[PDB]
């Protein structure tokens, strides 16, 4: 049986805050990871085609979760 954990990446997160064709794309281009975005500034997502409709929200949400906890 699985503990606690048993999938991590942005796909749960998307789920979470409700972002859904952007979840697909990013499962679809098989890039999807917590501990990457978490890295990987506005620079790198602009560079992987991300729009700033999307791009500056995905990394908000990520950068102020990450900000909020510990």
């Amino acid at each position: 049986g699985p503990l606690g954990s048993t999938d991590c990446s942005i796909v749960s997160f998307f789920a979470r805050l409700g972002c859904s064709s952007c979840l697909d794309y990013f499962t679809t281009q098989g890039l999807t990871t917590i501990y990457q975005i978490e890295h990987y500034s506005m620079d790198d997502l602009a560079s992987l085609k991300i729009p700033e409709q999307f791009r500056h929200a995905i990394w908000k949400g990520i950068l102020d979760h990450r900000q909020l906890h510990d």
